[PDB]
């Protein structure tokens, strides 16, 4: 991705509020070093220029025609999707706004992107009546292909990323474009949400508690895994063209216009309008699905390029955006694939760091930050294991201390998969300060019983 122009826009995106994150009652109880992201250039923790840091994720584009390996990768991925019979038909506007099977109702808490005019999603949306008349009028009034509004994401970051100014950005699409994309691709989204696995190659919308046990069965060969640096922003237009070819082969036609809208995008930040060629915007309706579909093309492309004689029908993969876990019957060198990725302008790191390191296996591999651990009693059931370090970092901060009981409970639903001893220790530390001693916490046996019973 590359910013190809920058100028005064004509509008003024308000400066962000200060962070909603503050030390929680548990800040001193637990170890941790993350802090809220830098949100403005006057933050005293900065050790470098803020604006340069946040836009540094755009590393340029590898301009090129689609190559022979991409054409084969696209064809194989389309073959994997065809048994799902994705309908190219639009879904009704009512479904796009208020939900259907496989597609949740439109998120009412994210920006309408409208934001300069005091019109809120709440005004246009009425889930009780499921009314589409105000949205229809707004689509008529403003159309689609509108700019994205840039917000800095209010969230915890490592201390290094705080002082390097490596905060993340939300590139929020207009409510018009979200709605229009959901109309055009709603059945595709639903198909993906309803079929996490190795046909979609997707984990978006999955429930790790139940989906984890399926993963080793679907990926039953010699596994490998990747993490990327700046995946979204590093994507070159050629990868969006591959995605367009997949959609065309599914039977879409004029709907590739929605991919052009993601490939060549207009962004609003402060008083600037900047235009980005390549780079997936973060806050579009299909951001996650399309990032995932593109990763399915990428990994195949790299495999075919590096190895002659690959039979892709034995390759299997599952991705969530940039995060990839994959399988092939014979061992490969994922470091060679990573170098191949460089040729296409991608920066990826294999889980296997070299010949001296232990081979990627079910004991050391991660997906969605979680490890995999077979249950003692039922070793065919796989626990998703969020590291306690992650839970420790998150429990030390709160955006609203009135949600402490809800936040802590949801952390317990993650923590207990680390085993009974780790969970008792976690609960004991929670109950080392007043508020914690008063909280309701699920018992280990109760969590395990609910877990076993969600299959």
């Amino acid at each position: 991705g590359e910013i190809v122009s920058n100028e005064k826009s004509g509008v003024c995106i308000n400066a962000p509020a200060k962070t909603k994150l503050q030390p929680s009652v548990f800040h001193q109880v637990f170890e941790g070093s993350k802090e809220p992201a830098v949100l403005n250039s006057k933050d005293p923790r900065l050790k470098t220029d803020f604006e340069e840091a946040i836009f540094s994720k755009y590393t340029g584009n590898k301009i090129m025609l689609m190559d022979e390996y991409m054409e084969e990768a696209v064809d194989h991925y389309v073959g994997c999707l065809e048994p799902l019979d994705i309908s190219i038909d639009p879904i009704p506007l009512e479904s796009a706004m208020y939900g259907m099977d496989g597609l949740e109702a439109l998120d009412l808490t994210t920006s309408a992107g409208y934001l300069l005019q005091g019109k809120k999603k709440r005004d246009i949306f009425n889930r009780q009546t499921r009314d589409t008349t105000e949205m229809t009028r707004m689509l008529e009034k403003y159309g689609v292909d509108l700019p994205f509004v840039t917000f800095v994401k209010d969230e915890l970051r490592s201390r290094e990323k705080v002082e390097k100014g490596k905060s993340r950005l939300i590139e929020a699409s207009s409510l018009n474009d979200s709605v229009a994309m959901r109309v055009a691709f709603g059945n595709l989204y639903a198909t993906f949400h309803n079929n996490p696995g190795t046909a979609t190659g997707s984990a978006v919308g999955c429930d790790p508690d139940v989906f984890w046990s399926k993963i080793p069965i679907l990926l039953n060969g010699e596994i490998f895994a990747f993490d990327y640096t700046g995946y979204d922003a590093s994507l070159s237009p050629v990868w969006f063209a591959c995605l367009k070819k997949v959609l065309i082969k599914l039977g879409y036609t004029h709907q590739t216009s929605f991919i052009d809208y993601l490939c060549h995008s207009v962004h609003l930040y402060k008083d600037r309008k900047y235009i980005v060629n390549g780079g997936m915007p973060s806050g579009s309706s299909g951001t996650s699905i399309f990032n995932t579909m593109i990763n399915n093309i990428i990994i195949r492309t790299l495999l075919i390029r590096v190895y002659k004689g690959i039979d892709l029908d034995q390759f299997k993969m599952i991705a969530y955006g940039d995060d990839v876990i994959a399988s092939y019957p014979h061992k490969i060198d994922p470091g060679l694939l990573a170098e191949a990725g460089k040729h296409y302008g991608l920066i990826m790191t294999p889980a296997d760091k070299g010949t001296s390191f232990v081979d990627t296996n079910w004991e050391n591999v991660t997906f969605l930050k979680r490890y995999f651990r077979a249950d003692d009693q039922y070793p065919f059931l796989i626990h998703p294991v969020m590291p306690m370090k992650e839970i420790h970092e998150s429990i030390r901060w709160t955006k609203d201390p009135r949600n402490t009981q809800d936040h802590v409970r949801s952390l317990c639903y993650l923590a207990w998969h680390n085993g009974e001893e780790a969970y008792n220790e976690f609960c004991r530390k929670i109950r080392s300060v007043p508020v914690g001693r008063a909280l309701t916490l699920p018992a280990y046996s109760s969590l395990r019983r609910k877990w076993l019973d969600s299959f």
